[PDB]
């Protein structure tokens, strides 16, 4: 392929709590990255023959 | 249990005489230091079945 894919995550939090309570959550983000190709890059050279004989 | 304990004391003091006086007499002081444990700390995350299965 032409593509090429990398993840990204978050953190999370602390919290406190007391005896009878119970315990919270929250939710985790994330996303992504991408990256692609596009051009080619060159140098060419010629001669003839009767030229490289002399 | 819950509680920690540590003891405090104080200190003297000097003074002077002559003949024919009386010695005072000073008394020292007491107090404690108490500390106590109560909140919890904590950090949750959950998911779900279906999600966890794609």
């Amino acid at each position: 392929s032409n593509q090429a894919r990398i993840d990204r995550m978050n953190t999370v939090t602390i919290k406190g709590r007391t005896p009878g309570q119970k315990l919270d959550r929250e939710s985790v983000k994330n996303d992504k990255l991408v990256i692609t190709v596009d051009t080619v890059t060159y140098a060419s050279t010629v001669m003839d023959w009767q030229d490289d004989w002399t």
